[PDB]
């Protein structure tokens, strides 16, 4: 019945569904089915070969709990926040005014990786810095992955057929980027990136939380400039740095299987860095009532998961050897009392959602 | 029987304590402060008696030579010859030192080798060692390091998620302190309950004006929240404990911040004081909260979600927990905060008896909870003071 638009913008990937059934039309990036703005060279593919479009938006700081119809004014808004992230939003909502031009007739929604955060409470979202860090300056966790932790978190409810309210759950974001969601009432209540898509735990490339004294000791020691830091932090760390094979997990495996020893220690690390944060976050629930694993590696390595989930008999949580090995949507042990599943994301169909309860009523 | 004396050297300080052992008897204790400084101090107690001056003091070799007259002079010991051995804290043993050590010349070079990464607190710890040699020529010492009983963590707890070069080649990674406390807490605690430690999965939280949290499995510390440095892990009286380390080079290029400056903003500027812009101390806070500060009581409400989110990361890597520890200035007193730090804990078992609790009592778990909650008092001179009995003078 209706047709609905992803966007998300040096690149511009593309994805076009049949709602509300969510079926996958085209797909693309600057074209699919079932070489050379650029925004042109789509609507003429369309074309030569749209009832509402959703564009993702990196940032909506604390002035978007939910995804926002498109207005100049919520365009206002979304420009200003670049104070927080200068690299993406601004393209973000240079795509959301090339919709609006080129494409004019079209409702728009705008999609905020952080506004499914933005009901962490203050212990939550509040770093022991002087105050004034925060309240002149708007430093404070925000969390990311808001869309993907929104949407399979959704969809084990409904799995399980009750509400989601109704459990305690662990979202584990595993790709690339990582991150982890603790959501009780049906609430995001803590998520392990803070500030920036940078922290929290181990990543493909980014070191995730660190001792904050190594950074002025690099500084002294070794002369790091500003960028230095930030480019130590996100593109040299992680699976990367340790291991010195890959950023992919994948790779890293294959190496600790033919002995390489820093590989190895890679992996353990990865997994003891969702382990803590996951045991954070069941102390502050109170409790667990499912686990989920989703994201590149999430959803495809049992390995990662066997791993992240050994010994925890005492949440009554332990695999089905044999689950695990097909990446079922549950794998938990029949005796078991946690359940653990593994959800495909699907941001587009997330952001797709939210197109039509927000611009089709 | 045994007269045993434990040093704590300072950049500008020098704390002291003798103790009879091995009954642990506090003969005396004191402080000289604001060595080099004017209004250096030298305070020297007993049992009975308190005697206190100031006077110019001019290094630490005149320190230890004003303390050693003391103790003849106000008739604590016979005579110096009365001293049966000496132990030193010293602040970091990097991974050279899985234990306390009898200091002879190669264990200084190796203390002053370790001074890179302890900076401000190494090198005086070294020369306390060397002043005692050379005023107490026949006295046996031994140097008790912070960081060495965090030495049994497994790679996987204590390498950091950076380039391996950042290990390898520049000693970085996690080493932990309070190490002399946390052994001290848990080996009374497995001795109140008549049970070896090795038999208990133990949660140990040090809270005073610097904080850390230490887990002890199989009787070895498996994790501990300082790292690199004391600075980080959860939030403290003046540190921030762990922060989103990208604010860091964010502040550099919107402050212009140093390195020093950095360290000064986590060290000096952050935890209780600088979220609730009242105090350090926690009971200046808390009466600033309770008078109406919503800064106050977000400070004392952050802080113990810190501690929170590190039990519960320490009792998943245990696979659960049978005792939980607190000690420190705060864990030892503050019935409050141990409230609002073990609430809504019937996952595990865990719940306070809140009679118990006020009173401090030793054991404040309720009547049907599976784990043991104790206060414990440190005694971080006792720990040292039996490292040497052990190492001095087997005896
Ligand atoms: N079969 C597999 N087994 C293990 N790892 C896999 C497998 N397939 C993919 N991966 C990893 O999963 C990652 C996918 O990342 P992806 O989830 O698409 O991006 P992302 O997490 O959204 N990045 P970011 O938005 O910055 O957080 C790849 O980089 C691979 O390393
Ligand atoms: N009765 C009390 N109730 C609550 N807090 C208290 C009480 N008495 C002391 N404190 C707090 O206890 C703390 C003192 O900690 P203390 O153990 O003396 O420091 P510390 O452990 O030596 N710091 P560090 O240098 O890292 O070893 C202060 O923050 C006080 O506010």
């Amino acid at each position: 019945t209706y047709k609905i638009m992803a966007i998300n913008a040096s690149s511009l990937k593309f994805q076009l569904l049949n709602m509300p059934q969510g079926a996958l039309l085209c797909q693309g990036l600057i074209l699919k089915t079932s070489t050379l703005e650029a925004v042109t060279l789509l609507l003429e593919a369309l074309t030569g070969r749209i009832d509402g479009v959703g564009h993702r938006v990196a940032h909506g700081g604390e002035r978007f709990k939910d995804a926002a119809l498109v207005c100049d004014d919520t365009l206002r808004e979304i420009e200003r926040l670049a104070e927080l992230a200068p690299l993406h939003n601004p393209v973000n909502a240079l795509g959301i005014r090339l919709f609006r031009q080129l494409l004019p007739a079209v409702p728009a929604v705008a999609v905020f990786d952080t506004a499914f955060h933005q009901t962490l409470a203050p212990e939550a979202w509040l770093y022991p810095l002087p105050w004034r860090y925060y309240a002149e300056l708007g430093i404070r966790r925000y969390g990311f992955h808001g869309t993907s932790h929104h949407y399979v978190s959704s969809a084990l409810a409904e799995k399980l057929g009750v509400p989601l309210s109704a459990l305690r759950v662990v979202s584990c974001h595993l790709g690339n980027g990582c991150s982890v969601c603790a959501i009780k009432g049906g609430q995001s209540v803590n998520t392990s990136m803070g500030f920036t898509p940078q922290s929290g735990v181990m990543m493909g490339t980014r070191s995730g939380d660190i001792d904050p004294s190594i950074l002025p000791w690099l500084v002294e020691k070794e002369g790091k400039s500003a960028q230095q830091l930030s480019q130590l932090l996100n593109n040299e760390s992680g699976l990367l740095g340790v291991s010195g094979v890959s950023s992919d997990y994948r790779d890293v495996e294959q190496a600790a299987d033919a002995g390489n020893e820093r590989a190895a220690l890679a992996l353990s690390l990865f997994a003891e860095r969702i382990r803590a944060t996951i045991g954070s976050y069941i102390m502050q629930m109170g409790g667990l009532d499912a686990l989920i694993f989703t994201g590149g590696i999430g959803e495809n390595s049992a390995r990662a998961r066997a791993a992240i989930c050994r010994n925890l008999h005492f949440l009554g949580l332990a695999l089905d050897d044999e689950k695990n090995q097909r990446s079922a949507t549950f794998i938990q042990a029949d005796n078991a009392l946690v359940k653990v599943a593994v959800i495909n994301t699907n941001e587009e169909l997330m952001i797709a959602r939210d197109v039509m309860r927000l611009a089709l009523p």
